[PDB]
């Protein structure tokens, strides 16, 4: 059973055998549709340790539709763990604002507020200002300016 065969992907994944789980999940991919096997990767994000969320994704997220899913706080999560920006977690941010999850992008805001990275503070400020949180958006950049970002601190500047 194709389920069968996912759970068995997401334990070796989950473990840090990722060669192992994606050779299944490409398995799956190649005798079943998107729209069947896509839920897998919102699954996985869960509950996947930080340290290879993003191996994972840069093996097999193409193979998704990530916006599908309703839990991408946890790849962002990743990132402020990972205190590590990359392509993964701007995506997720864009795809939670697209989602009006400004619910999730405060509780991210909250919680680096503080040892994230000044470029990981703008980016949740630009995101919340985009759902309409201008105070929390502001405190963030007023953070990052004080961490050195100079456009942080032009744009504290403006306002």
């Amino acid at each position: 059973e194709i389920i069968r065969k996912l759970m068995d992907a997401k334990k070796f994944l989950l473990d840090g055998y990722i060669d192992e789980g994606v050779k299944i999940v490409l398995e799956i991919t190649k005798s079943s549709t998107k729209s069947e096997y896509n839920w897998f990767i919102c699954n996985l994000l869960e509950s996947i340790d930080c340290r290879y969320m993003f191996q994972v994704l840069d093996k097999i997220g193409s193979y998704f539709d990530l916006d599908k899913c309703q839990n991408l706080k946890s790849v962002v999560e990743c990132g402020v763990i990972n205190n590590t920006l990359n392509e993964h977690v701007n995506k997720a941010l864009d795809i939670l604002v697209i989602q009006g999850k400004r619910d999730k992008l405060e509780e991210i805001g909250r919680e680096i507020l503080n040892e994230v990275s000044a470029s990981i503070l703008v980016a949740i400020a630009n995101a919340l200002r985009r759902v309409g949180d201008e105070r929390d958006a502001t405190t963030l950049l007023i953070e990052a300016c004080k961490k050195g970002e100079k456009e942080a601190c032009n744009a504290v500047n403006t306002l």
